[PDB]
């Protein structure tokens, strides 16, 4: 059981983020593996962990 | 444009969620900001960017 409190007010810009006010304790789910927010290509957009995910980049 | 590929399926379990097809490419959004899964008080599950917030543990 792992938690955390919110430092600052945080508004969700979208139904697919959740809002959380100042000092709201939050419990931290999937062991803080970490998510990106992306969009597919056909314009979806929505979150997906970062560990299974490669950085394109020039060679 | 940020880029990045799946190497890996993964499968959407919530509507916040996006599932994604191995070799897939994804347009990384917020600068790369990094997003945790947590649970609030009211039950609710959602995605938080984990900058604002402090860890709490018990001695």
């Amino acid at each position: 059981k792992k938690y955390a409190k919110s430092k600052y007010d945080f508004v969700a810009r979208n139904s697919s983020e959740l809002s959380v006010m100042k000092d709201d304790v939050l419990e931290i789910l999937d062991d803080r593996r970490q998510w990106w927010k992306v969009r597919n290509a056909s314009g979806d957009s929505g979150f997906v962990p970062n560990n299974i995910l490669d950085i394109m980049r020039t060679p």
